[PDB]
């Protein structure tokens, strides 16, 4: 072990650990659960300490040697090299201050090595007066987290809602002219096209899409420079938008300083707002996923109009039962997003003062679910919708078996007279066709040329 | 009425419609809380009346208020309790958190009809007084928490459980029915080995009597009242045994078993003990949810669903029968969802020594509760007495599945079932017809040998 | 009134009260679904009846309807929307999922209004018919769904965005009147460095403008309407320009921005552009719930509390001031995120081509825009207008503060500035009493380098 | 890589592996998010099949050799040797087959080793065949999470539970003599003692307690011996009691074989209503860890009538500054609860027929609310509750300073005069006192004897 120190004394951490004190400090103080910060925050972390190291570099307000050294080190975690080097549960210290310490630990030390130093209280970099120089806590951690969400929604979820909109758009397009029952409170009703039934899953795919990019603008504002409690106390004054600048260069998405840092601070309204979006495609993607296991459903005693591809073995005795796993999986998750949503908003809605701080949930929530769509999008995409066929035999059987049809009739025989070979059919157990026949009202040729699915 | 009277508190005075019973503050409250239009459920005006009408009693006994103002203030509720003044209490849920202005409606319109019943007039001249009388020995803060329990616990007794118990016993009537009914089992909703239709409504009936013992563990908590614990809960300015005695009056009068609350700090400061009876009701609107469900699917057609049960058409394509008690009851099952959340919300919210989000959350409840009571005895009356099997469908599904192969196995061995299993599904072929292809069987031996009775 | 009337329908015939306009199927489904107290709220009615009138015009320029029978129709809607037969839709929320119950509710009552407007009676000879004339080119399907868009969007833009920009407004002037006044900052609920009122009331104004354009954005959603898609979508059974001219007739009458589904099929079956809408709406109330906890603390006292600001007193412990205000507004709150919960549930259960749990979504999503502009409009004149600062109160908290000490640091050091400050916390000291106590300083110097302005 | 197989085929596993075929499949085709199966509910599914081996060596199904070998092989998984042999992640099939085949393979695999055998395809000891003797992915997940969810509120929620109230209980105790100012709608109103103030939390933590117990019987009841659709079929009459009574003896809870297995198998109920007592006590807490927070607010400018230990180093120019870090981490994961109930609402609504398959989504959401909620209380615990004391200055400064004790002289004066020096101190910022001798209505002798704040 290695003896570092703070204010309230030294403590003993891992030799072969970058972290310091107040990082072991809080490892025995919050030993709750299992949940740690995601990746994709250490890192938005990360990517925040080095756009501050640069700025500050060039307010002149750190040396060349410790800025470079301090983003050499943030590069480091970014590569994956000291993923091990954050151990902190996502239920700390609610202004999330403990994971601000727990890189500037870890980036300090690590820093101090690059320049020929060494970890521990012998270091050349230091945590609070380099690492978090022009910084707080309170503006920090707000703006990893806004750095982490619109990087996840821009190249996770928005990519993998693409891709399956295209996968559903060809099969809409592909299937344009089999027609089939139509449902409606779950009893038969009229027919419409396989293909117009899944245009409708594209369009609510693609209205996402748009609800969800209109959210983005708002997530792209930053708290940084808004220091402890929004003034910007103790920063020069071109620091939170040269911050901001820099963090667009190296992440090439547009951030912005937030205009009001007194909204940035006090809430988390930007993703309250963003998730109320997310939770949105969680309830479009769960009827889609319904539609796909009930319409596949059987082999012999459900709906069984499509079929799916079979992913996992299934028994040798019982050739047919494919349990329709990717709806089931990605059913789950929406329940999941669907929760998160109501955590969010506890927490959201919260904040008291000058700081909301709720946020290490809020954050753990929200790249949850941005996970949870984007990677069960891309599973239900490659697994499932790129494998979608109609069984043709089902669907004409099943056209052919209703009383539905008995509309095209009417244009033909008046409303009873078609009603009543209805009635018969559907009394007797007996076809549209069967009924008409032995009811002899009229033959099968003028039967057939009047009951065109085909024509809705 | 144009007419006005003019009445007044502490703030002065105030016109208030001359043929209206309330007074000063009422008025002042409805017309600063102008949101939306939920106002105050009847039962829980009841409740309060209630609660009013003990207060009297033991105020009487304890010597502190006269026999005839007691009586009046007695007979005034009476007439709250026959519905004669359901008029009279037009504030919103959205009001003072305490339920502060709704105590001052009911003193106030007790009050004023209380002072007619004894000879006198309504305002400013009243004989009987709203504070001074009819909320002696009490305060909003510890009355509108134990009326909040009275209308909780009534309504659970009276409404909710009378109905799932009926319910349970029309579904246990149709279990024993339909025992000897094999159907397909269908799990991720794949054909799956058989069951009979009275074991999978078995399952409903075991789920509505393991719901019932939930909702009845949470009663004790319920019945626990507020009252006497005054303004913070320590009981200031109350006789000692005023808090005991109005709980037994309360459990008199109501039938129920109403008792003090052991904590009057934990009754002022939260609503724990309707965050945990709203708990079991989302548990219930949980398995409704499920057996609604059930009911529609297996009634979905008439030709292309499953179609393995009918059930009563109520409302006016010959066989399309739209499961609309099913979609009543579905609706509200995610209303009791929704409703748990704002509970929970509120629940959590209490600061100090008092909750102040209790209209929002007794107004959810007892919406839960009517929801819920109601929905169950319409489902039951309109849907569950009627269910009926379709055994020709049933039976031709049975049939045409890939299911019972399992019966061949000790007959022929598992190889040569599961060739005429995988030969059935490719070709699309009835179990029969590929046994039969292949020549591993007769028709004799295969109708012997398969009996779907023997699942 | 007891006599009856013998109205019928494919299902025979059944009485309904002689003084009411609905006729037989609105009567089957008032005794099939006594189920709580819920009713259709008045702007869906009104909104059901402008989507009759824009058919019924539409109908008459396509030729499909008589102009005599089209203008009836549009006369008797007209009635409907100025209020005139409120009394005459009886039915609950929790009905059939697709709305079909009060499609038919509107299609009795303007069918029998409309013949007494042509000379007839109303019943069974009436003049006009409710399917084949008022229900003309229409399903329940799609007309459900499109007065759930009318009733949505003319809330939305009529009654919450007006309310929201007038709060808004109010803030804004607070902000830059309080722009001079220095308070002690708050983070963690502990004492942390200064910022004016105005700044801190400055981040409630950022916040209530940020929620507004997260609403204009859901708008264009809303707007779509499912008109002409009729019972799944493919727009069987009407003219090709019916859903065009339709919604081109809705936006001309309702002045709103209303165009005609892109795709049908996402129309009927979901009600994604709701659950979308109510996603800003559960966000508004997240915001308007921080502001209203700021104000009710910042004002809480009169003596051991915070008590920076004072409030109106709005109802009538000399200084005790119950915020009312933020408690509704608070409560209010906490419903519109359970109501969020339950229309995501019903949101997510669409079923092949149309969505059934209609009635329970627009029940939640009209309560949450009435409980949100209601609740703005409340707060804003009862309280917002009249926030004012307690300066003396203000200024005492700043100076008993040990948060002032980084003054000090450019003037006499870091180390001599923190042995000042941890010398007054614990002997329970000024700043000023302990920095004269070590004469690191001189009171005039202290008073000229711990200037609060320059924070 | 080894070369394992199944009726799909042979895929490729890590040597170094135990899983087999099945599990490697999976973990191709659910590749979501990170979330995998917690540790106790890996131990309740081998205990499970522990408990499985036993029964079927009893009734002759299994020899007695490859049933010593499985249940010695689950008692390695128990023993914490195996972490690392279940990678599969929550979002997969919804009745929880993968994680069942899982440890089939990983329990067969090493059953081979033990008897001297291989893992892979050369096994002594197979999966299916053996591991999944008597049983069905259907029946044995259920079992699993009622055997995990039972334990972890058991062995891990009561006792923690049971501890802070002990705790709380001291306090309120240890200050039942120091009377306070009430605070109702958070104004000032009529005096109590810190102590009956502290007896409010413990009586919500009892009957917190009450509520969860309740909850436990149903939980108790397990789905094996169900089989596939709850009918029990291929398997001895006695099996289902057996096991149920074998599982009760391993564990030493009370567990029993749930009297209709058809509800058993086809819902989660007994999960729905039991997280509803933890969302109660979600809600309870939060309310504690607010007032605690909110009392301890300050040091200046806040309420300050407690102070609470101070665990995170702080500024030396800022001493006094305590974050209230516990009460933080502890209203932040009771919102996470309030999301879980949701979560779960919703996947137990969801069942259809025979089967609900939302399973793995509600046991997550359950486990890691009681993780939560027990190392919660634990942390408060240790690091806050037993800490908090009493700032009998500041409570003392702020009950003179009040104008509520004014009810006092009412009794010793008429109500308007009483009123009236109140209205003098409130509109002249004075003291009760100095408002009543200024106004000359009594002197400070008789002003000090009447107005008795101990007397309530």
């Amino acid at each position: 072990v290695r003896s570092e120190k703070d204010s309230m004394g030294a403590i003993d951490v891992p030799a072969d650990k970058l972290w310091g004190a107040q990082t072991q400090r809080s490892l025995e103080h919050f030993r709750i659960s299992t949940e740690k910060m995601p990746t994709s925050l250490i890192h938005a972390l990360a990517l925040t300490k080095r756009a501050a190291a640069k700025v500050n570099e060039d307010l002149g307000l750190l040396s060349e040697e410790k800025a470079s050294a301090i983003r050499q080190a943030a590069d480091e975690v970014l590569a994956g090299q000291h993923d091990d080097e954050f151990p902190l549960a996502i239920w700390q210290t609610g202004s999330g201050t403990q994971s601000n310490m727990n890189m500037n630990e870890v980036l300090a030390n690590r820093a101090s090595e690059l320049l020929g130093g060494v970890r521990g209280m012998e270091r050349k970099v230091h945590p609070n007066d380099d690492v978090n120089k022009s910084q707080s806590s309170n503006d920090v951690f707000p703006t990893a987290m806004h750095v982490a969400a619109l990087l996840a929604l821009r190249k996770q979820l928005i990519p993998q809602l693409k891709t399956l909109t295209q996968t559903l758009n060809e099969k809409s397009r592909a299937f344009a002219d089999i027609v089939k029952i139509g449902r409606t409170n779950l009893q038969d009703a009229t027919p419409l096209t396989l293909g117009q039934e899944i245009s409708g899953w594209v369009a609510m795919l693609e209205h996402n899409l748009k609800h969800i990019e209109y959210s983005l603008p708002h997530v792209a504002e930053l708290a940084l420079g808004g220091t402890a409690v929004g003034t910007g106390l103790n920063t020069h004054p071109e620091y939170a938008r040269r911050v901001a600048d820099e963090l667009a260069v190296i992440t090439c998405a547009p951030f912005v300083t937030a205009p009001n840092k007194f909204e940035a601070l006090a809430t988390c309204d930007a993703l309250v707002q963003a998730h109320g979006a997310l939770k949105g495609l969680a309830a479009s993607l769960m009827k889609i996923a319904n539609d796909v296991r009930w319409l596949a459903s059987g082999p012999r005693c459900g709906i069984g109009e499509i079929s799916i591809p079979e992913n996992e073995p299934g028994s040798s005795i019982m050739p047919g039962k494919v349990n329709p796993t990717q709806c089931e999986a990605l059913t789950m998750l929406c329940c999941q997003v669907m929760g998160n949503d109501v955590a969010i908003n506890m927490g959201g809605a919260s904040g008291n003062f000058e700081l909301n701080v709720f946020r290490p949930m809020v954050i753990h929530n929200f790249l949850q679910s941005v996970r949870l769509l984007a990677d069960g999008m891309e599973s239900f995409n490659k697994h499932c919708a790129v494998g979608i066929e109609p069984n043709r035999e089902r669907i004409n059987q099943l056209l052919n078996e209703s009383l539905m049809l008995v509309t095209a009739l009417n244009t033909h025989i008046g409303y009873d007279k078609a009603a009543e070979i209805a009635k018969k059919a559907h009394k007797e157990g007996l076809t549209l066709k069967a009924a008409a026949l032995a009811l002899g009202y009229l033959s099968e040729a003028e039967f057939d040329s009047w009951v065109r699915p085909e024509q809705m």
